[PDB]
DNA sequence: GCCTTGCCGGGTAAGTTCCGGCGCG
DNA sequence: CGCGCCGGAACTTACCCGGCAAGGC
């Protein structure tokens, strides 16, 4: 209930600004990574990490939250086969998210990939199918929107939330838990 | 004249996967 | 022997930002 909401939010940040990596090292070593990157140190240590910690505690993951400071950004990383599959399986069943999870995930995805000036309401991603899934959710919530190829340099698509529904958007999705 | 939204270029804030560790049965 | 958790960081580019303008009222 509370776990899955926080889960879908985190999944949003992950699919947005991180990822789920199954790596094969020399040899034959392996690792399973749950990753969120961000520039803001504060956002990652004060906001995201306590949420990942709760989820880790709640699923008995003996793994730790790593925070690696690279040149351009902070990488929050959990190295854990268990947490990995947890999100990956949730991702596999994304089309089945209930209302709480939908709002949670879109919130997460907006923080990552969204227009922060909020003068325009936009979401970027190369994954058209992902954006399409999000678009259908927004329609069932009374938030009109269109999708179209924004950046031909890189095949990045954009999801544009109609300014007509700005307030229904900002207070239903972004101003939640 | 004003509001909404598609267009399009700048470049940095993201993402992705190497490496060397260490530990487990 | 095969595999799973740490600590990095080099490397590439996919996101965001923001000015412009083409319609719609
Ligand atoms: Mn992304
Ligand atoms: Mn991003
Ligand atoms: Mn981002
Ligand atoms: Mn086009």
């Amino acid at each position: 209930e509370e776990v899955s909401g926080i889960s879908a939010y985190l999944l949003g940040l992950i699919i947005g600004d991180g990822g789920l990596y199954k790596l094969k090292y020399k040899g034959n070593r392996s690792e399973y990574r749950v990753v969120i990157t961000q520039k803001s140190e504060n956002l990652i240590k004060q906001h995201i990490a306590p949420l990942m910690q709760f989820l880790i505690d709640e699923l008995n993951v003996k793994s730790k939250i790593q925070i690696v400071k690279g040149d351009t950004r902070y990488e929050l990383r959990v190295s854990s086969k268990k947490l990995y599959y947890y999100f990956a399986n949730m991702l596999e069943r994304i089309r089945l998210f209930n209302m709480r999870e939908q709002i949670a995930f879109i919130k997460g995805l907006y923080v990552a990939e969204g227009d922060k000036t909020l003068k325009r309401l936009r979401i970027w991603n190369k994954n058209k199918a992902l954006l399409e899934i999000v678009s259908r959710w927004l329609n069932n919530l009374g938030v009109r929107n269109t999708i179209h190829l924004d950046d031909h340099r890189h095949g990045v698509y954009v999801l544009n939330i109609s300014l007509r529904d700005r307030i229904k958007f900002v207070h239903t999705i972004l101003s939640s838990h």
